[PDB]
């Protein structure tokens, strides 16, 4: 099955997900000379009090911290959205080396890592029936570049020892994500997809252009989790991100002029 290795990397998962090369794919580069001001955005609304994480799990391609999304507690509106999107997990793409990580690129620059905030619209009811509509999801993107440390994700690096290979989770009660968000929540938008098989094409990108900063130490620990399950050959969870791929017939909108 699919992965991030040569043999089973994105470069493959055309094979068994055609949508793969279809005309709304994530992530893209985003051309901050091109993308033009929209002045009819409205700010987001990121309303995030009431969020209730619940457990953080490795997956074999991230972590996800996983939030109760039984009813509207952590929701993201506003922007370019129409109604109401509800926080279901974050995860984090990062690379090998500070210089690769990030999903999306800001005229060809490459973060250290990329945050999703994922949403999804509560009109359809279940996140499985979102995610089978052009505006079932909301993810909200976040670049870390390496720097000072980011105090809001130390709970989460704190944990990654205990979920080190595929299956793993923990409880992870309590964190607060409002802790990873940049100052300003300037943004640009487009539509887009999923950037992991099924490669859905049911996302309303939203990528914020203040990175966050992260600590060296920070991501060397991201660096030792494995996409190994227990006792497997080790094999490090680095570079779990997919390269930028063609615009196509889009536009990338910004809410800053
Ligand atoms: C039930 C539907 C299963 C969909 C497969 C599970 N995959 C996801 O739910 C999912 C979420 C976010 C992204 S991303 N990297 O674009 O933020 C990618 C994948
Ligand atoms: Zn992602």
């Amino acid at each position: 099955h699919w992965g991030y290795g040569k043999h089973n990397g994105p470069e493959h998962w055309h094979k068994d997900f055609p949508i793969a090369k279809g005309e709304r794919q994530s992530p893209v580069d985003i051309d901050t000379h091109t993308a033009k001001y929209d002045p009819s955005l409205k700010p987001l609304s990121v309303s995030y009090d009431q969020a209730t994480s619940l457990r953080i799990l490795n997956n074999g391609h991230a972590f996800n911290v996983e939030f109760d999304d039984s009813q509207d507690k952590a929701v993201l509106k506003g922007g370019p959205l129409d109604g109401t999107y509800r926080l279901i997990q974050f995860h984090f793409h990062w690379g090998s080396l500070d210089g690769q990580g990030s999903e999306h690129t800001v005229d060809k620059k490459k973060y250290a890592a990329e945050l999703h905030l994922v949403h999804w619209n509560t009109k359809y009811g279940d996140f499985g029936k979102a995610v089978q509509q052009p505006d079932g999801l909301a993810v909200l993107g976040i670049f870390l570049k390496v720097g000072s440390a980011k105090p809001g994700l130390q709970k989460v690096v704190d944990v990654l020892d205990s979920i080190k290979t595929k299956g793993k989770s923990a409880d992870f009660t309590n964190f607060d994500p409002r802790g990873l968000l940049p100052e300003s929540l300037d943004y640009w938008t487009y539509p887009g997809s999923l950037t992991t098989p099924p490669l859905l094409e049911c996302v309303t990108w939203i990528v914020l252009k203040e990175p966050i900063s992260v600590s060296s130490e920070q991501v060397l620990k991201f660096r030792k989790l494995n996409f190994n399950g227990e006792g497997e050959p080790e094999e490090l969870m680095v570079d779990n991100w997919r390269p930028a791929q063609p615009l196509k017939n889009r536009q990338i909108k910004a809410s800053f002029k």
